[PDB]
């Protein structure tokens, strides 16, 4: 996240860290057995980190779990980052409590200028490198699709949108991805894309959740 703010130790209680030896994406509990992410970030062998906040240190309230299945969406496609969503089912439930707690879905999808927040532990800096040890957080409209789409010279699908600053400064980067886009409570963006971080006219692009409800419901009752 570059320009945001550290977000306060589980103050974003469905914020997990996925990690396979070290932290690599972000993601979002929607129940005590399943973990909402990317699919840009499928990895073989992740383990979920829940309750985190200074990802480098056992604070007390960490949950790991292993995942025990992976299920990237049947249409992902890594040309275009069309359908960049992944299901995350771990080994055991989690136990939830006040800092490990489940993000609901959306029923309707948010509309242009409605306020999110997006979260993770990505760089921090829009030019060089400063990775952060605690949660950062960023709160962030969603943007016209149709700036959204003059931004790029690449596509952006109806199963993506906007959020963040044409202006530059505030964005989600690398390191962020898979992680949050929630409005009103509700999970509506998985950080997906952008051109570099928090360029001017390159705001970030988000997989628009809302377009998954059913695959995510039926997938979770199946498996
Ligand atoms: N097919 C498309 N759409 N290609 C455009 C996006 C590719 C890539 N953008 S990028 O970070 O590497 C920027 C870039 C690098 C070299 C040359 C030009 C621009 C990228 O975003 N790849 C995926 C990735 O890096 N995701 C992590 C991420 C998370 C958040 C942001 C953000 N600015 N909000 C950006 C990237
Ligand atoms: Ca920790």
């Amino acid at each position: 996240i570059v320009g945001g703010y550290t977000c306060g130790a589980n103050t974003v209680p469905y914020q997990v860290s996925l990690n396979s030896g070290y932290h690599f994406c972000g993601g979002s509990l929607i129940n005590s057995q399943w973990v909402v992410s990317a699919a840009h970030c499928y990895k073989s062998g992740i383990q979920v980190r829940l309750g985190e906040d200074n990802i480098n240190v056992v604070e007390g309230n960490e949950q790991f779990i292993s995942a025990s299945k992976s299920i990237v969406h049947p249409s992902y496609n890594s040309e275009t980052y069309n359908n960049d969503i992944m299901l995350i089912k771990l080994k055991s439930a989690a136990s939830l409590n006040s800092r490990v707690a489940s993000i609901s879905l959306p029923t309707s999808c948010a509309s242009a200028g409605t306020q999110c927040l997006i979260s993770g532990w990505g760089n921090t800096k829009s030019s060089g490198t400063s990775y952060p040890d605690v949660l950062k957080c960023l709160k962030a409209p969603i943007l016209s699709d149709s700036s959204c789409k003059s931004a790029s010279s690449f596509i952006i699908t109806s199963n993506m949108f906007c959020a963040g600053y044409l202006e530059g400064g505030k964005d989600a980067c690398q390191g962020d991805s898979g992680g949050p886009v929630v409005c009103s409570g509700k999970l509506q963006g998985i950080v997906s894309w952008g051109e570099g971080c928090a360029q001017k006219n390159k705001p970030g692009i988000y997989t628009k959740v809302c377009n998954y409800v059913s695959w995510i419901k039926q997938t979770i009752a199946s498996n």
